[PDB]
């Protein structure tokens, strides 16, 4: 029996928190808990606790690697360059990066979600290009256990989060993840694709920049079969 805890919390009317857990009966206070003490500020917060029907185990198998540049072009150029090894064409990862650094959401700022780019043409096919799609129903299936060997191997908390979020788009069918935060003062960001594995890059964005955001390259071939992938299906990661 599992249940699925999702929580998000806004401060003025502006996101600052939002997480997942997925965990037995006897682990749901405690995972209660941790998301309601994650955020430092906010104004209001929602919790929704939802019993899981059906779920996949999956075997986490990315290759971690790590690079750093000392400029945001060198970084984004870098970036470009993994993602044609995922065959994707240059001009099709050059669109992306261009989207993201000019501010994804048409009507300013950041999206709520991700860009869904055809990997063929370059075009988004997100419906709301302010909301974007969002990847939810993922987890860690031991995420004490993964937290603390990911931890003395030298990866942060936002790692963690971020490699569960992309196995679960490569595993739905994303062929490859752009992705830096909105965040001003954190500034690596990542590249991801079966092939790559999670490829770490630093700078992507100048200490400052509060322009952030997430594009997923999918074939339209399997738009529908993905947005319900990464929307519904309910996927434990194992490491
Ligand atoms: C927050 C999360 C748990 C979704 O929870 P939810 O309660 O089901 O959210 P809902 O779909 O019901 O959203 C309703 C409202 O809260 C929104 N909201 C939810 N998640 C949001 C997010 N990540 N960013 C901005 N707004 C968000 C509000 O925008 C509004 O959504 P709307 O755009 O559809 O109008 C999801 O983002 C998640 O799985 N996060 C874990 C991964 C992560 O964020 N890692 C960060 C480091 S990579
Ligand atoms: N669950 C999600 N799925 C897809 N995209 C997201 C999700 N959460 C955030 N994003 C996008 O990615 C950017 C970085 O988010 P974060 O990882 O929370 O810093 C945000 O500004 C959003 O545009």
């Amino acid at each position: 029996d599992l249940f699925s805890v999702r929580m998000r919390a806004q401060k003025n009317g502006k996101h600052v928190s939002g997480a997942e857990r997925i965990v037995k009966k006897e682990e749901l206070e405690t995972a209660v808990k941790e998301l309601l003490n994650r955020p430092k500020e906010f104004d209001f917060m929602n919790v929704k606790v939802e019993k899981v029907k059906d779920f996949e185990v999956v075997k986490f198998n990315l290759k971690i690697s790590t690079y750093s540049f000392k400029s945001p072009e060198e970084a984004r150029e870098f970036a470009v360059k993994k993602l044609t090894q995922e065959g994707i064409k240059e001009e099709v990862a050059k669109k992306a990066v261009e989207i993201l650094s000019k501010g994804a959401n048409p009507k300013g700022g950041n999206m709520r979600g991700a860009v869904l780019m055809d990997i063929e043409t370059g075009e988004r096919l997100e419906e709301d290009k302010e909301r974007g799609v969002r990847t939810i129903h993922f987890d860690w299936k031991d995420r004490k256990k993964v937290t603390e060997k990911l931890l003395k191997e030298g990866y942060t908390l936002r790692t963690v989060d971020a490699l569960a979020l992309t196995f679960k788009n490569l595993f739905c069918g994303v062929v490859a993840e752009l992705c830096w935060s909105d965040d001003p003062d954190y500034v690596t960001g990542y590249v991801s694709g079966k092939e790559i594995g999670y490829v770490r890059i630093t700078p992507l964005k100048e200490k400052g920049d509060p322009l952030g955001g997430r594009v997923y390259f999918v074939s339209r071939k399997e738009l529908s079969e993905i947005i319900e992938c990464l929307t519904q299906k309910v996927v434990l990661i194992e490491l």
